């Protein structure tokens, strides 16, 4: 019941990438007092759906929230398996193309090109994480010299471990890695945020349910532990007993929705991307 293509009432629509004969769109929400020479922080949301399905509609409520707070907030479309027959590496390239485009067009968007936040849920959280910390896998036909790298991330139960290398798997299952290579369209490590943990990365906040049966909470704890040891600001907010998707607008009386927004907001204030309320 999440429509594709979404209505996105009140959004300005921009095509950020043309590829395989599809126009990939950003649904852009500006604040009421937006003017062209502004230098606002921006946020780009990537929907979840296993890199197979989903809709930018998922993050419309969050875009409206952050536009109300003075950000240029947007939800990005990206290619997925069920509609475009792509693999995960393609989705990653699209997400990188979105951040590049916003940076490239920062002036006309009224945006500070160094305050661009990547955000998303599950598979889309994975994409957001890739824009912050995984090297580009392919050179774009558009905007070649602009960085794709986001300046911060806000992740809603992301997928962050996509390879089993350097883990405590008791037997070598190189076969599992070969199968992953075929599914992902590249070497699994090359789209596995966990395998790119290093010092000097942009800051992030992660919301994850401790009862998540799709993405184990322990994968996220490992990630955050390692990020902190590398000296990165990586705030892990557990939601005790919560399941995958807990944060969505319309779930559990919107309590987790509201809480994640408050905390994401405080994060952005903490890192200097938003003015304190008032
Ligand atoms: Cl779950």
């Amino acid at each position: 019941r999440l429509r594709y293509p979404p209505e996105m009432p009140g959004a300005e629509v921009k095509v950020y990438k043309k590829v395989d004969n599809v126009d990939l769109k950003l649904y852009i929400y500006k604040p009421a007092d937006w003017k062209p020479a502004d230098r606002r922080s921006a946020i780009v949301f990537f929907f979840g759906g296993g890199w197979q399905s989903g809709s930018p509609a998922q993050f419309r409520p969050q875009c409206e929230y952050f536009a109300g707070r003075g950000m240029v907030a947007m939800a990005a479309d990206y290619r997925v398996g069920s509609r475009h027959n792509v693999k995960v590496a393609d989705c990653v390239a699209d997400a990188k193309s979105a951040i590049r485009w916003v940076r490239q067009h920062a002036a006309e968007l009224g945006v500070d090109p160094q305050k661009i936040v990547a955000s998303g849920g599950s598979a889309g959280g994975h994409l957001a994480a890739c824009t912050v910390m995984v090297p580009d896998l392919e050179a774009p036909e558009e905007d070649h010299t602009i960085s794709s790298q986001a300046n911060a991330a806000i992740l809603f139960n992301p997928v962050l471990i996509l390879s089993r290398e350097g883990l405590k798997d008791h037997v070598p299952r190189q076969d599992w890695e070969e199968r992953l290579r075929e599914r992902l369209g590249t070497e699994p490590k090359a789209v596995s945020p966990y395998h790119h943990i290093r010092a000097g990365l942009p800051p992030m906040i992660i919301f994850h349910g401790t009862a998540d049966n799709t993405v184990p909470f322990e994968t996220i704890r490992l990630f955050a532990e390692a990020m902190k040891k590398a000296g990165n600001r990586c705030e892990l907010v557990p939601f005790e007993g919560a399941a995958h998707g807990f944060f969505n607008f319309g779930r559990g009386d919107n309590l987790a929705y509201q809480k994640t927004l408050e905390l994401a907001d405080e994060f952005l204030v903490e890192i200097g991307f938003l003015a304190p309320k008032g």
